[PDB]
């Protein structure tokens, strides 16, 4: 069942704010050429910089942020990987400024591009268990996990949900295996054989506006729960009832992926990922995407659906705290568009965020 199958034609039922959330959102380091309406509060910032990392913390705060997604790029690509680390080293070196109640802990957004993994490249191409061997590729997915979890073991601020450090797979759809229940088990044995048995808690990514099951081989009994890329992406061409129902169209399709992932015949925890806007017209004037300007009335609608599709994570996923590429980021701008004459959204959406996801 795919979204016009799951959009109900009647309102949104009002789902109250009783617990606190756990939010993550994605933090990202943006390309300041781009032609932004408005800018950072903090200004222009660099992955080397880390002066901006303290105003983000309190922002995060602001906005009831209970931690950030870092990029992770595999180990296959050295220097990035290399990179990734020391990105997040230095934000966990900011952290020692702030007290345990006002700490915004991370975790990893993993992309395995690196590893050129495909339909007919599989991450266990190679793999026999029975002889002891191990794909090559699987050895580098393995070794990113390893890495991960060495992090973790060793650093209270990576993210921990019920124990179990948090990673993001983007993409995970595509992660290809002949297998994937059997390469994720031999990934997590790996784990709790070298980290006196800890256990992961993996997220994994499938593209907006498909159904929840269509990838069910690649995530029953291989991740632990799945979201849907954000839905503020999609073709302004052929997409009418889409946009004009577009609260109800997520609440729809979000709170149906809750319901079906969670049927005892998969397993899966959903988590709806939301977002305040999009421009994917920023980084190239051709994309097609249509852009979702920035409203209040719609972000709080799209944020009652969410609680409408939370399970027992009682997670939600923000793109994004600062993704500026692409137009979704919530970070404080300042109070005036370039121009310097119009109200920009300044902290606006960091006290929405709050409103709608902590107990008043
Ligand atoms: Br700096
Ligand atoms: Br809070
Ligand atoms: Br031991
Ligand atoms: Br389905
Ligand atoms: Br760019």
């Amino acid at each position: 069942f795919g979204p016009e199958d799951t959009f109900l034609g009647s309102p949104i039922p009002i789902f109250e704010v009783n617990e606190d959330y756990n939010v993550g959102a994605f933090y990202k380091f943006p390309n300041w050429n781009l032609n932004y309406n408005e800018m950072p509060v903090s200004g222009t910032y660099t992955a080397a910089n880390t002066d901006q990392f303290p105003t983000h913390i309190r922002q995060a705060n602001k906005a009831g942020i209970n931690f950030f997604l870092f990029d992770l790029v595999s180990s296959q690509n050295a220097g990035g990987h290399s990179s990734s680390f020391d990105i997040v080293a230095r934000y966990n070196n900011e952290l020692a400024g702030f007290t345990p109640d006002s700490i915004v802990k991370y975790a990893f957004n993993y992309n395995y591009g690196p590893l050129g993994i495909n339909n007919n490249n599989p991450v266990d191409s190679t793999t026999d268990e029975t002889t002891n061997t191990l794909d090559p590729k699987e050895i580098v997915f393995q070794q990113d996990f390893l890495n991960i979890a060495d992090l973790a073991e060793n650093n209270t601020n990576y993210y921990r949900l019920d124990g179990k450090p948090v990673v993001y797979i983007l993409n995970a759809q595509n992660l290809a295996a002949n297998d994937s229940p059997a390469v994720f088990n031999r990934m997590r044995q790996a784990v709790r054989d070298a980290y006196n048995g800890m256990e992961l808690y993996i997220i994994g990514m499938q593209p907006q506006w498909q159904p929840p099951l269509r990838y069910d081989f690649r995530f029953v009994g291989a991740v632990d729960a799945v979201t849907h890329n954000t839905y503020m992406q999609l073709n302004e061409n052929n997409s009418y009832e889409r946009i004009l129902y577009f609260d109800k169209m997520v609440y729809g399709a979000w709170s149906y992926s809750q319901e079906a992932l969670g049927r005892s015949e998969f397993n899966l925890e959903y988590i709806p990922t939301i977002s305040p806007s999009s421009n994917y017209k920023l980084q190239n004037p051709n994309n097609q995407n249509y852009i979702f300007e920035k409203n209040e009335k719609l972000f709080r609608s799209v944020c009652n659906a969410a609680r409408g599709a939370v399970g027992e994570s009682k997670m939600v996923l923000l793109e994004s705290f600062n993704n500026w590429n692409i137009g979704t980021q919530i970070e404080e701008s300042n109070e005036l568009k370039v121009d310097g004459v119009t109200p920009a959204y300044g902290d606006q959406y960091l006290k929405i965020l709050k409103e709608e996801f902590k107990v008043a």
